[PDB]
C-alpha cells in the first residue's frame, strides 16, 4: 500500500527510471547514442545521393533515398528522446560523428555505388540492432521496442535497396 | 572493417542477414500458409457482407465488411514480408483452400455465417500463436506481424461471438 | 383510377428493384454478373501477384499500375456483386472454380514482360466479352448496361496502359 | 461550312442550350420533368416524415436509410429543376396539387411494415415510371435520357433496400 | 474454348483498347477526336481572354462563368486527348490552324454583350456537333461516345449559363 | 434521496417530459407543428425563386434564396425533432401544407415580386415566433431556444432581403 | 466618469470574472457546480460500462448510444469545471463520496433493459435538477444559466433517445 | 390576410417588425459604443502582443493574441446587428476612445499589460451586464449577442486574473 | 486434418478470442486488467484536477502537459476495457471503493510542486507495476502483453514529463 | 585562434542584444521604424474604413463591392502585421494607440453616402499608399533587404486593391 | 498634406498606375503580351509532350512535362492579371500567337527530342526575362517581381529537363 | 529568330546556367556550400539544445529550438537544390562539416548558454548572407532570392534568440 508509494518516491527524481529498471542504464545510453550516430550519418549520406540522382532510373531512386532519409531522422529523434528519459545526454556534434556511427558516409561515383553504400550501411544497421535487441532482453521493454522498430524498418530499406541493385549491372 | 565485410558477403539477399538466425525456407512456407488463409477469409467475408441483408442483419454485414478489409490489410502485410525474406507470395487461386487454415463457407442463414467466420478467427488465433512461438527471438519483424495480426483475430472472434450470443 | 401504377407496384412486391417493367432475362443477366464478378475476382490476384513481384527501377513503375488497377479491379466486383443482389442473385466468391467461372486466367508470369502481357491479354478479353454483355442488354436493362458501359472504359485504359508499357520492352 | 454553322446557331440564340438538333418534343419533356419533380418532392417529404417517426433499436436502421433515401430524393429533384430551366420551362415546387402531379402519395403509415411497404411501392412506381420516360427519349435528348438513368438506378437501389428490410418484417 | 478467346486478345496486341471487338471506324473517330480538341482548346483561350477583360461590378459576375467555362473546356480537352491516345492517334495541341481544325472562333468582342453572345454561340455550335458526332458513333463505341454524351450536358449547361446572362442585357 | 428517483421512475416513457415540464405540452406541440409547415413552405417558396432568378444581378439573388431555403430545412428539421421529443408527430403533409402555415408559397413574376414575398414571409414569421418566444417563457428552455435560434435566423433572412429590395426598381 | 467605471473594476480585481455587478450568491451557485460536475462524472462511468457491456447485434445499437451519451456528459463535466475555475471556487473530481455528491447513480444493470432504464432514470434526474438550478439563477447569472440551459437540452435528447429504445424492448 | 398587412407595413424596415418592442433608437446607441469597447479593446491586446517578448511573458502574449481576435468578432457581431436594426457602425478611428468603455493603454511592465487588460474586461462584463437587464424580453436577438460576448468576456477576465496572480 | 483443426475451434467457441491455445490464467489476467483500469481512471481524475487548478504562467505550461496525460490516461482505460471484454470479464467503472482497487491515489495538491510530485509518484507506481505484470505474462498472452508494453512506456514518458518540470521548481 | 574566423564572431557578440540588427546594418534604424509605423498607421486606417463600408455597402451590385471591402480590409490587416513584426525585430514599438492615428495615416477614414463615394475614398487611399511605400522602396535602397521586401509585397497587394477598386468605379 | 490626396485624384481611373509609376508603361505592357504567348505555347508543347510520352521511363518525363505545362499557365495567369493593372489588354489569340512567343512549339519524335526542345525553350526564355528583368530596374518593383518569381521556375525547369537530357 | 534557339542550343548541357548568366558560378557553388554546412551545423546545434532544454521555462525555449532547427534544414534543402542547378554537388559529409561552415555546435551548459549560441549563430549568418547578396548584385536574381529569404528568416530567428536572452541575462 505505501510500500508501493515508497518505492516510488524513493529517488523520484530519476523519472522515468523506478526500483524496477533492472537494465545496465549506462551501457543502455551508450548504446543508444552509437545507434543515435548510425542514423545521423545514414541521413547525411541519403540527402546527398537524393539531390545527387538526377535523370530519369535515377529519379525513381532519389525518392526511395529522401523518404530513408527523413525515416532516419525520425531514428534519430526516438533514440534521442529515450537518452533523454533514461539521464543521459544525446551527441549531435558532427566532430567525430562517423567515428562512433557503425555506418560511413560514402559520396558514390555511379548510381550503382549510391545503391550499394546505403544497402552496406542497412545491413550494418539490422545485424547491430539485432544484438541489442537480444542484449536486452526483457530488462527495458520500451528501449527493446524501440529499436524493434527501427529494425524492422531498416530490413525494409535494406530489401528496396537491393531491390534497385539488382536492375542495376 | 569486418562490419562492412559481414554486410558485403551476400548482399543481394538484402534484410536477411548474416545475423538472421531463422529458417528463412519455413518462415517463407508459414507466410503463404497466412496468406491463403487471409484471402480465403476475405471472399468469405466480403460474400457474406453482400448476403447479409435485414434490418438485423445489416449490423452483422456492416461487420463483414471491417473485417474482409482487414483480412486483406493482413494478406498485404504478409506478402511484403514474404518478398523482403526473399520469398514468392502465392495468389493463386487455385489450390487456394488446401494452402489455408480457414474455408470457405456461404452459409444458408446469417448464424450460420457467423458461426463459420467465428470458427476461422479461432483457427487462425491458435494457428499464430504456434507460429509466433516457433519465431522466438529469431525474427523480431516477422513475430511483430503475426502478433498485430494475432492481435486483430482475437477482436474479430470476439465480435463474431458477441453476435453469435444474440442469435437463435 | 391511377390506382393502376400502384396496383403494378403491389404486385410481386418483394422482387424489389425488379419491377413488372424489367424486359431483361432476369436469369441470364445474373449469370454474366457472376461470370463477370469472377474475371475481375482472378485479375485482381493476378494484378496482386505481379505488383509484389515487380522488384527494380523500370519495374517499380509497372508495379504502380499494378497496384491501381488491382483495385480498379476490386471495385469493378464490387459494383458486380451489388447489383446481383438488386436483381436476386447470389454473387459468387468461392475460389473453387474462379478461373474456370472467369474469362480470364491467373499467370505469374516470370519475367516483366511476361507480366505485362498477361495483364494486357486479360484486358483485351475483357473488353470483348463486356462488349458482347452491352449488346446482349441492349435496351432492356439500363442499370445493368451503364455498369458495364464504366467497366468497360476502365479496362480499355487497362489495355492502354498495359501496352503503352510493352511497346518500350523487349 | 463555316459560316454556316455559326448562322445554324445564331437563330433563335436565346433558346440557350435548346439548339437545332433537338429533336425531341420540349413541351412534353418538360411535363415529364415536373412530374418527376413533384414525385421527388413527395418522396422527400414520407421519407422524412417515416424517419422522424421510425424510433427503437430496430426501426432506427430503417430510420437511417429512410433519411439517406430521403435526401437522395432531393438531389434528385434539384438535378431535374436544373434540366427544366435548361429547356426554357419552370420548375413547380407548388405544395398545392404537389400529390396531384406526382406518380407518389404522401402516406403516414402506423407501423414500421407500413412505412417500409409504402416506400417500397412509390420507389417500384418511379422506377417503371422513368423506364417508359427512357424509352420515351430514345436518342432524342441524350443529356435528359441520362438524367432519368441515373436517378433510376438510384430509384432501383432504394427499392432493393427497402425490399431487404420488408423481408424481415413481414 | 478458353484458348481462343486468349487467341483473339494476341492477334494485333499491341492496339491496346482497340479489339477485335471494337466495331467504328477508328480512323474516322480519331479525326472527330482531335476537331473537338481544337474547338475546345480555342474555346479556352477565349473565355480566357474574356474574363481578364470583364471588369465592372456586373460584368465580374459574367467573368467568374468565363473562368468557370474556360477550365471545363480544357478538361474537355484533356478527355479527348486521352482518347485520342487510347485508339492510336496523336492529339494535335498546336496553335498553329488551330482554329482552322475547330469548330469554333477566337472572338475577342468590344462589349459584355460581343462576349457572352460568341460564347453563347460556340457552345451551341459544339452542342449540334457532339450530338452529331454521338449519332454517328451509335453503339460502336460506348467508351467514346459516353465522353461526347458527357461534354454535351456540359455543353448545354454552358450554352444555358450564357443566354440567362444574355437575357439581361 | 429515493424520491428524486421516485420522481424519475413514475411515468418513464415520457422520456424528456419529467414531473417539472411545466409548459402546456399539446399547445406547445401545436405551435411547432404550424412553425414546421411554415418552414416547408417557405423551403419550397425559396427553392422555386433560385431556379428562376437567372441573370447577372438576379444571381446573386438566387444564391441568397439557397441560403435561405437550406436554413429553413434546418429549421424544419429541428422543429421536428422537438416534436418528437415531446410525444408529438411532426407533420410533413403537402395537402394542406399552406392551410397550416403562417407564410403562403408565392412564385412571383418579377425578381422584385419574389424579393418582396419572401421578405413579406420573414416578417410574420418574427412576430409569430417572438410571440411564441414570450408565451413560453421559462416553462420550456429547450423549446424555447430553438425559437430564439430560428428568430435570430429569421431577422437576417429579412435584413437580407429587405436590402435587396431597397436595390431594386 | 471613466474614472469611476475604472474604480470598480480596480476593487477586488483578483476575483475575475466576478465583478462588483455580479448579483448571484457566488458560494451557493459553486456548490450547485459541483454537484452537476458530481452528476455528470457518475453518469460518465455509468454510460462507459453500459457501453463495454452492450454486446449483440440489436445491443451495439445501443452502445452506440452509450458511447455518445458517455463523451457528451464528459463535455459537460468540462463545461462545469471551467465556471467552477472563473467563480473561484475548486472543481471536486475526487472519486470518494462521488455518487453521494451526485445526483445520479452508477448501476451496471444485468440485462440491456436494465441499463436503458438505469440511464433513462439518470436524465430524468438531472432535467429535474438543472431546471430548478436556472430557476435558481433567473437573470442573476446569465453565463452560468445558459452552460445548465445548454446541458438541459441535452440531457432532454438523452432522455428521448433512452425512452425510444426502451418502448422497442420487453 | 391580416398577418400579411403586418408584415407589409413598413416592410423596408426589414428584420424590424411591427412587434419590435424595443426602443430601436437607444439600442443602436448601445450597440456602438460596445462596438467602440471592441475595436479598443482589440487594438490594446494588439499593442501587447508585439510588445510582450521573452520566456514568460510569450505565453501570456499568445493569450492578448487569441483575446484580441475574439473581439473583433464581437466587433463583427455588433456591427452586422446595427446594420439589422437599421443603424450604421461607427469604425471612425476618431473619438473612438469617447465612445468606447475601455481605454488604450499601452503599459510598461508586463504587470501593467495584464492588470489593463483585466480592468478592461471586468469593465465590459458589468457594462453588459447592464445592457442585457435594459433589453429584458423586449429583443431576444440583440440579448442574445449581449449574451454571448459577456461569457466571452469572462473567460477573458479569469485568463488575465490567473496570470495577473503569479506576478508580482 | 481439417476437420481437427475445425473441431477444436467449435469447442468451447462462444469463448471467442480465448481458444484452446490461450495459456495464460484469464482469471487472474482479468484481475490484473481491473486493477489497471481503476489507476487509470483515478490518474485521469487526478490530473484533471491538477489541469484545472494549475493557472498562472509558468503553471499553465504544467496544465497542458496534465490535460494531455489525463486524456493519454482515459486512452488507457479503454484499451484495458476492451480487453477485460474479449477475455470474458466485466470491466469495473464503479466509483465506489475505485481508489481501492487503484495502484494509484487521487492527491488534490495545494501547490504545483504538489501536483506535479503526486503526477510523478503515481507514473512511477504504475510503470513497476506494469513491469511486474509483463514479466507474469510471458509468452502466454501476447495480445494482452503488448497493451501493457504499449502502456508502460507511455507512463515512462510521463514520468520523465513530470520530472523534468520537478526538477526547475521549488 | 588566429583571430580568423574569430573575427565573424567577435563581431556578433557584439551588441548581442540588438538581435536581428547587426554591425551589417546600414540603414538608418531609427528612420526607418518611423517609416514603418507610419506604413501601421495608414493599414489600420484602411482596415476600419474598408470594415465600415463592408457593413454598409447593401443591394444586390453593392454586395459584390462588400466582398472585396471585406478582402481588402483583411488584407490591410495583414499587412499591418507584417509591419509591427518588422518594427518588434529592429528594436522599436508598434503604435496601435486610436488617438492620433489618423494624424500618423497616410490615409483618411472616411464614410461615403454612396457605394461610388466608398469606392473612390478606397481607390484615393490604395494610390496614396503606392506612391508612398514607393518612395519607402526607394529610400530602402540595398540598405535593408528584409524590410524592403516587405513593402514591395505590400505595394503589389496594393497595385491590385488599386486595381480592383478602379475597375469597380468604371461601371458607376 | 491635402497634396498627396491631390495627386491620387488626378487620373484616378488608371488604378494602380499613379503618379509616381516612373517606367514605360506602353513598353512594359509589350513585354508582359509576348511574355504571355511564350507560356502559352510553351502550354501546348508541354501537354503535347505529356500525352505522347508513354513507356515506362517515358511516363517519368511526361510527370515533368504535365507540372511544367500547369506552371507555365499560372505563368500566363500572372502576367495576364499584371497587363489589366496597367491598363493593356492580354493577347489569347491562337492566330499569330508563335509569332509573338520568343518559343515555338515542337512535336518532336523522341523523347529525346521532346526534352531537347523544352530545354531549349527553358533558356531561351530564362535569357529574355533576365532581360526583362535588367530593363525594368527599380521603376516597377511589382512587374519586376513577376518575372524574378518566373525566372527562378524556368530555371527549375530547364535543370529539370536538362537532367533528362543527360541520361538519354 | 534561329539565333535566340542557337544561343540556348549552345553548352545546352549547362541547363538553367545561360549564355546570360554573368556571375562567376564556381564562386556562387562555394558560397552556396558554406551556407549549406552552416544550415547543417546550425540544425545539430538546435536539436541538441532543444532535446537537452527541459523544465517549464526552458520548455519555451526547446519549442523555439526545434522550430528554428527544422527552418535551417529547409535552408539546407534550398540551398543544395540550387547547388545542383548551378551544376554543382552540395556537399553533406559531417567530416570537416563545422570547418566549412561560419558556425559551430557548441552544446552549452545552461540555457543562458543555448540561447546565447543560437544568438551569435543568426547574427554571423546575418551579415554573412547580406555581404553574399550585395555579392551576387543583379547578376544572378534566383540566388539572390534564395539568400534574402533565408536572411528574413535568420533575422527572426535573431530577435526570437534575444527576446529570450534578455529574460535571462
Ligand atoms: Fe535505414
Ligand atoms: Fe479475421
Ligand atoms: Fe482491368
Ligand atoms: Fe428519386
Ligand atoms: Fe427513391
Ligand atoms: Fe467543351
Ligand atoms: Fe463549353
Ligand atoms: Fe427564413
Ligand atoms: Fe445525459
Ligand atoms: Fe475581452
Ligand atoms: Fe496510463
Ligand atoms: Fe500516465
Ligand atoms: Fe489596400
Ligand atoms: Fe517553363
Ligand atoms: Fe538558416
Ligand atoms: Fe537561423
Amino acid at each position: 500500500v505505501q510500500t508501493l508509494r515508497d518505492r516510488a518516491r524513493k529517488n523520484i527524481q530519476e523519472g522515468a527510471v523506478t526500483e524496477g529498471y533492472s537494465a545496465d542504464r549506462q551501457t543502455v545510453l551508450r548504446l543508444l547514442n552509437e545507434a543515435l550516430a548510425t542514423e545521423l550519418v545514414c541521413f547525411l549520406r541519403y540527402k546527398r545521393h537524393y539531390f545527387m540522382a538526377t535523370g530519369l532510373k535515377a529519379s525513381i531512386a532519389a525518392a526511395e533515398f529522401l523518404e530513408h532519409a527523413n525515416q532516419e531522422m525520425q531514428h534519430a529523434d526516438q533514440l534521442a528522446e529515450r537518452i533523454m528519459q533514461l539521464g543521459g545526454e544525446p551527441d549531435f556534434n558532427p566532430r567525430g560523428l562517423e567515428e562512433r556511427s557503425h555506418a560511413e558516409y560514402v559520396e558514390g561515383k555511379t548510381l550503382k555505388d549510391m545503391v550499394t553504400e546505403n544497402l552496406i550501411a542497412e545491413r550494418i544497421a539490422i545485424d547491430s540492432y539485432r544484438e541489442i535487441i537480444t542484449y536486452l532482453g526483457n530488462d527495458d521493454p520500451t528501449t527493446r521496442r524501440i529499436f524493434e522498430e527501427i529494425l524492422a524498418q531498416e530490413e525494409e530499406h535494406a530489401d528496396d535497396m537491393a531491390d534497385i541493385l539488382d536492375d542495376l549491372a
